[PDB]
């Protein structure tokens, strides 16, 4: 109901991703969380990009934990799951609409150029995607935050760190509750 109870209802899913299967990746899935915010806040991104990156893949876990949807790699949509659920919760169209193009944005980005700089599990949920664009990319290409979409993209690459000291969730609290009031 308040902001604040929305708030730990969120950080308290986040916390709760720690104990997560890996879904193919070095790190846990919280660990991915906090390290794209950390690179997206240290850069000076401004906050609605910094909750997008944080957020991101919060589709993975926040409605179902059905990893065998994209093969053991991921739940089905889960760019579009946590989108959905963020604008539950009352957060911004451009935070969702950043979190909902991260997936385009892989696909884009791979017709564009880069497999090899994809993640052995990123590589494999793109047959479960659309997988390459092909057209696609002009509209994609015609998308507001089209730049931004990239941005996350790039930081979700890089938060692939073994053995990095990075903020936690509550280090976000605040950033959060003014997005909500907002
Ligand atoms: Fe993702
Ligand atoms: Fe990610």
């Amino acid at each position: 109901l308040s902001n604040s109870s929305k708030v730990s209802v969120l950080i308290s899913l986040l916390e709760k991703s720690r104990d997560l299967d890996y879904i193919g990746e070095a790190i846990n899935q919280l660990e991915h969380s906090l390290q794209c915010a950390y690179f997206a806040q240290r850069s000076g991104a401004d906050n609605e990009m910094v909750l997008a990156a944080l957020l991101h893949d919060l589709g993975h876990y926040c409605n179902d934990t059905s990893f065998e949807d994209m093969g053991g790699y991921g739940v089905w949509q889960h760019e579009k799951v946590g989108a959905d659920y963020l604008r539950g919760l009352g957060f911004s169209e451009r935070v969702a609409c950043l979190i909902e193009g991260h997936v385009a944005a892989k696909r884009y980005l791979v017709s564009s150029k880069y497999l090899k700089n994809l993640s052995d599990a990123s590589r494999k949920t793109l047959e479960y995607q659309g997988g390459p664009m092909d057209g696609e990319r002009r509209l994609f290409e015609e998308r507001e935050d089209f730049k931004d979409c990239l941005k996350i993209r790039a930081w979700d690459e890089k938060g692939k760190q073994t053995d990095l000291k990075v903020p936690g969730p509550e280090h976000y609290r605040k950033m959060m509750e003014e997005h909500l009031s907002e």
